[PDB]
């Protein structure tokens, strides 16, 4: 049984230290699996989705869903993240559509986030292969691939003889791209639709052209769908969205994570750890009340219905973090270098 398994692990190895790291798998290898570095996505849920507890450093990542599917807050929490660590953030825009006031109450330090708003998609291309190249930067955020237009196009010239050059172009500029982070501690995420095709009309695959490159230069794609409205007695406050990890080469791909977007916040950290909590069955419901034991024995009363179960969380760090501690370990995320006394 066993010197079949390490016979075929052994075979795995093979192949897989033949190709790289991640080129083959045991789908249900969840064996640890072993963390890199990352930049954590501003969703538990969504951390234990990738396997690694975030965003691989050195890495492209691809996130993409239709129009207002919830993949543009999830760009604006990988901002908020890489910040909160103490790193720096840029913001590629060639949407021109950031609502400062929603970024900075998800958690965004509009004052520190680098910005560029490209004339076209090779210099857009051409910024963010240097901002890697410089060290300086830990995370960026491109958005979006539709948007990101050749210079001879804008210029309405399609054209002389070759139409489709900056294609060859393009995924070029992301091959300098994919060469230059892995030399790098930088994640790229690139945000993409499958909304509204450019220019005119009906559909080739939802993600570009530029996208075939990306679909195979990414080490992580991510896709978003918004889900049902979350309502507060009779008002909605939100909704439910899902993220499908439908490839990941540093752990197994097609998790799919179940978290929420509250309308004005994002995805709030403590409304989505109480619903985690309750579902992992961490934190329990005594009718329509809600406990805790810490780990040192105390049974603490979160209180009445989740509202109040989570504003307690945020009144309570150390007890939140606590109860997110837990999780992390159960997935095997915890980074275990975290030292106790302060």
């Amino acid at each position: 049984e066993k010197q079949k398994k390490s016979v075929l692990e052994k075979a795995l190895k093979r192949i897989e230290e033949n190709f790289g790291k991640g080129s083959i798998m045991i789908l249900g290898d969840e064996t640890q699996v072993q963390p890199v570095e990352v930049i954590p996505t501003g969703s538990l849920a969504i951390d234990i989705a990738t396997g690694v507890g975030g965003y691989p450093r050195g890495r492209i990542v691809e996130i993409f869903g239709q129009e207002s599917s919830g993949k543009t807050t999830l760009a604006l929490h990988a901002i908020a993240e890489a910040q909160k660590m103490g790193g720096v953030a840029a913001f590629i825009d060639a949407e021109h559509a950031l609502d400062p006031v929603y970024a900075k109450n998800l958690g965004v330090d509009l004052k520190s986030l680098l910005i560029s708003q490209p004339d076209h998609g090779e210099q857009a291309l051409e910024i963010v292969d240097e901002l890697v190249r410089s060290g300086v930067v830990d995370l960026i955020v491109v958005d979006s691939v539709a948007a990101l237009v050749p210079r001879a196009e804008i210029e309405g010239a399609m054209g002389d003889m070759q139409v489709g050059l900056q294609a060859r172009l393009m995924s070029q500029a992301l091959r300098k791209i994919a060469g230059s982070v892995n030399k790098s501690k930088a994640v790229v995420i690139f945000t993409n639709q499958i909304r509204m095709k450019i220019g005119v009309m009906f559909g080739s695959p939802e993600t570009t052209t530029g996208g075939l490159a990306l679909k195979f230069y990414a080490t992580m794609r991510m896709e978003v769908r918004r889900g049902e409205p979350i309502k507060e007695g009779k008002d909605v406050i939100g909704n439910v969205i899902s993220v499908k990890i439908v490839k990941n080469k540093v752990a197994p791909p097609f998790k799919t994570a179940q978290t929420y977007i509250i309308y004005g916040k994002g995805i709030d950290r403590e409304y989505e750890l109480f619903n985690i909590a309750v579902n992992e069955g961490i934190v329990d419901r005594k009718g329509s009340w809600y406990y805790y034991t810490t780990l040192k024995g105390e049974e603490v009363s979160l209180g009445q219905g989740s509202s109040n179960a989570v504003q307690f969380l945020k009144d309570n760090p150390e007890i939140a973090g606590e109860i997110e501690r837990r999780i992390r370990e159960k997935y095997g995320l915890l980074s275990v270098e975290k030292e106790e006394q302060r």
